[PDB]
């Protein structure tokens, strides 16, 4: 897998963001995670955590997995990095997302993320509190 450039256009919520990628606006959905909807417990905190991480970044990057790159809604499916730190993993490590939507062939970072989840759960953070 390879990191590629993108620029933030707008925060959306805990697991989607609008980025400019190869010069075109796209919505991206984070691979391998699910955050609560803005209306549910920890929804606002997930959205805020993601928004801060991505707006404070100097450099956003997108990393596609080996499989599908857009979903049925036309959202890009990627791992997103903010100054080299994976947003998908950070949300999980903080108890603000669960590992989810693990489809065969787009699951390169599955174990990394499950390890984060286990640490969050052991710490009783947020969703696991
Ligand atoms: C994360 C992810 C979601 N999806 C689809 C499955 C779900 O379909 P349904 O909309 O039919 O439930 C939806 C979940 O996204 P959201 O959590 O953003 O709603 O996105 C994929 O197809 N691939 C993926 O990798
Ligand atoms: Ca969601």
């Amino acid at each position: 897998l390879h990191k590629e450039p993108a620029t933030l256009i707008k925060a959306i919520d805990g697991d989607t963001v609008k980025l400019m990628y190869k010069g075109q606006p796209m919505t991206f959905r984070l691979l391998l995670v699910d955050t609560p909807e803005f209306n549910e417990k920890y929804g606002p905190e997930a959205s805020a955590f993601k928004k801060k991480m991505e707006e404070n970044a100097k450099k956003i990057e997108v990393e596609f997995d080996k499989g599908q790159r857009t979903d049925k809604y036309g959202r890009g499916l990627a791992y997103i990095y903010a100054d080299g730190k994976m947003v998908n993993e950070a949300l999980v490590r903080q108890g603000l997302a669960k590992v989810a939507y693990v489809y065969k062939g787009n699951n390169t970072h599955e174990q990394l993320l499950r390890k984060a989840e286990a640490q969050a759960k052991k710490e009783k953070l947020n969703i696991w509190s």
